[PDB]
């Protein structure tokens, strides 16, 4: 069937949809469709065609109340890639507090990690049940099942500024060294590249945390 209401969602509303590119566009929501128990949504991009998306494919373009944020839910945040910027998918891992000084740590569905305000999220209209299970990687949708269905239960590494640790990347350890750390993130100086990523604390790309 072709319907106008859906939930809070009404045609015609502004909306972020998913491009096949991974990142998230601005657009009007034109249609939605039933088939069954399933439904769709018909997104016109302002800068390109069309789609026809799940729900979950969505995101509203406001930036969501405290109070309707858990660990667990499923975002949009900018992204920093390199000079650019993006709007990309994640899971929020920690809300507001003292020890991050207010901000909302995020993991992304690529593996990374980074801390972000509220004026930087997007919330997801439709998440499934199981908000970690439309990550595509699944070595990443392992880690963040095991971590949200743990909380509060954390184990991370504690590091100091010059500590000298082995990271991983692509399969294989390397020397590296502590630069920086962030609330639970720390900041990684691969000594061959000399060149940094902010990684989680609890990360078992941390050669600590893999041990354990
Ligand atoms: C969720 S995170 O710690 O930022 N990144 C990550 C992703 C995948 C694995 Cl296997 C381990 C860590």
């Amino acid at each position: 069937e072709n319907l106008y209401f859906q939930g809070d969602l009404i045609v015609s509303m502004r909306i972020l949809g998913k491009k096949r590119t991974k990142t998230w566009h601005k657009g009007t929501l034109i249609a939605i469709q039933t088939v069954g128990p399933g439904k769709k949504y018909k997104v016109k991009f302002d800068n390109k065609g069309k789609s026809l998306l799940s729900g979950n494919h969505i995101a509203y373009d406001y930036h969501p109340p405290a109070d309707k944020l858990y660990v667990g839910s499923r975002v949009v945040a900018k992204y920093k890639d390199g000079n650019q910027v993006w709007l990309y998918a994640g899971i929020v891992a920690e809300t507001p507090n003292v020890k991050n000084k207010l901000r909302f740590l995020i993991f992304f569905d690529d593996g990374y990690a980074s801390y972000v305000t509220q004026s930087e999220l997007y919330p997801i209209c439709r998440p499934l049940k199981k908000t970690w299970e439309d990550i595509e990687d699944i070595s990443c949708r392992d880690f963040i099942e095991e971590y949200v269905t743990a909380y509060p239960n954390r184990p991370m590494v504690l590091l100091k500024s010059g500590q000298l640790i082995k990271t991983e990347w692509e399969g294989t350890w390397w020397k590296s060294r502590v630069e920086e750390v962030d609330g639970s993130l720390v900041r990684i100086l691969f000594l061959d590249d000399k060149r940094c990523e902010w990684i989680y604390r609890g990360s078992t790309r941390l050669e600590p945390m893999f041990s354990m």
